[PDB]
């Protein structure tokens, strides 16, 4: 099955999934140059107060940190965004070495990691249902650059060692996914998909301009996660992101000047 292996990687998904080739792919690169500020987007409103993280999940190809998703307790919404889309879960992709790692780029930059927390439209009623829908999902993209340590990030880069192999999950209660977040809400906003498999072309997507800082400490314990299950060989969780797929026929719009 998929993963991002040399016989199994990216370039293969298609195979599977032929809407790897489809017209609304993500992650892509972002142009900074050919961005349009777009006047009528809205401020994004990001109310994660009363959020309800219950657990952490080592899924073969990341972790996901997962929320109580059956109230409006953690919630996206304007900028592009029409309603109401709810916090079921964050997850990162990253690199084996700091030059590589996120999935979005900008004029081409890849940054060490790139952190998504995954939004579904209440509308729709379950995950299940929105990613059915062309605007089931909001994703909020962020990227990580190596330098000083993020303090609210610890948490997750400590339960690590026990959650080390696929199918491994622990308890993962009261996470503020706030210590997340930049400074700036400054984004680029565009149509797109989840960057794994099934990629369905169900995502807007929000991507921060302003990169959070982790530490070397930090994202080293990152990479000492595997892919593979307890007693099997080991291989690294690394480098567990997808390349910038063609723009097509899509604008990316920016939220600022
Ligand atoms: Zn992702």
């Amino acid at each position: 099955h998929w993963g991002y292996g040399k016989h199994n990687g990216p370039e293969h998904w298609h195979k599977d999934f032929p809407i790897a080739k489809g017209e609304r792919q993500s992650p892509v690169d972002i142009d900074t140059h050919t961005a349009k500020y777009d006047p009528s987007l809205k401020p994004l409103s990001v109310s994660y107060d009363q959020a309800t993280s219950l657990r952490i999940l080592n899924n073969g190809h990341a972790f996901n940190v997962e929320f109580d998703d059956s109230q409006d307790k953690a919630v996206l919404k304007g900028g592009p965004l029409d309603g109401t889309y709810r916090l079921i879960q964050f997850h990162f992709h990253w690199g084996s070495l700091d030059g590589q790692g996120s999935e979005h780029t900008v004029d081409k930059k890849k940054y060490a990691a790139e952190l998504h927390l995954v939004h579904w439209n209440t509308k729709y009623g379950d995950f299940g249902k929105a990613v059915q829908q062309p605007d089931g999902l909001a994703v909020l993209g962020i990227f990580l650059k190596v330098g000083s340590a993020k303090p609210g990030l610890q948490k997750v880069v400590d339960v690590l060692d026990s959650i080390k192999t696929k199918g491994k999950s622990a308890d993962f209660t009261n996470f503020d996914p706030r210590g997340l977040l930049p400074e700036s809400l400054d984004y680029w906003t565009y149509p797109g998909s989840l960057t794994t498999p099934p990629l369905l072309e169900c995502v807007t997507w929000i991507v921060l301009k302003e990169p959070i800082s982790v530490s070397s400490e930090q994202v080293l314990k990152i990479r000492k996660l595997n892919f593979n299950g307890e007693g099997e060989p080991e291989e690294l969780m690394v480098d567990n992101w997808r390349p910038a797929q063609p723009l097509k026929n899509r604008q990316i719009k920016a939220s600022f000047k």
